[PDB]
């Protein structure tokens, strides 16, 4: 979570998409949804990126509505976008022991419990937290099921990347889970 805002330059694609959606949240602008393999993807919008301008204008103020609106009317040669990165999330670096475990509990990507004399509670992960990402790929959607998976196959060094519950559930409403599963970026990027 850098402390940066950044410039990013987007092209709409043949059939005139980004694969962004966006959410008003107090007053700002935020990222609900990367589509894989789109324009937004390749520049790095990530879920939880704040979007200050587009095109140089400031979307503070503005509906969910506007802010699509507003991406539809624009000519996709050139869109620019003023990003703060994901400012309602945190990093927790942990290391797994020898059973391999961090030391929670999640239940639908929802950290429940911190397990005693664990990384997890050395390094104070907290509870009503939803997993956002792992190791810096998005797992937002995946059933708990493969989100153990990616864990079990990362290595010692595990990193996690949490958001409050309800900032969380704030994002993600009036977003059908379904397309969170089969849409949502959740892939490593390109280089
Ligand atoms: O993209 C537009 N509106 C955002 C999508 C939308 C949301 C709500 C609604 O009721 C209808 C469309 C648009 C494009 C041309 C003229 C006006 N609006």
């Amino acid at each position: 979570i850098k402390q940066g805002i950044r410039e990013v330059i987007l092209c709409k694609d043949q059939d005139g998409k980004i694969g962004l959606r966006l959410k008003s949240i107090d007053n700002g602008i935020f990222v609900q949804l990367v589509q894989a393999n789109s324009p937004a993807s390749l520049v790095g919008l990530r879920f939880g990126d704040q979007v200050l301008q587009i095109n140089g204008e400031n979307c503070a103020g503005w509906s969910s509505d506007k802010a699509h609106k507003v991406l539809k009317q624009a000519f996709g040669e050139k869109i620019t976008m003023t990003i703060r990165d994901r400012p309602f999330e945190r990093t927790i670096t942990m290391h797994k022991d020898s059973t391999g475990h961090v030391g929670f509990i999640f239940k639908n990507g929802k950290i429940t419990s911190i397990v005693k004399d664990s990384s997890a509670a050395r390094n104070g992960l907290l509870t009503e937290h939803n997993i956002c990402e792992i190791n810096g790929q998005n797992v937002i959607g995946l059933k708990d099921s493969q989100i153990a998976d990616i864990l079990s196959t990362s290595g010692t060094v595990v990193t996690i990347t949490i958001m409050p519950a309800f900032i969380f559930e704030h994002i993600i409403k009036r977003m059908a889970p379904s397309i969170m599963k089969s849409l949502m970026d959740h892939t490593i990027p390109e280089v």
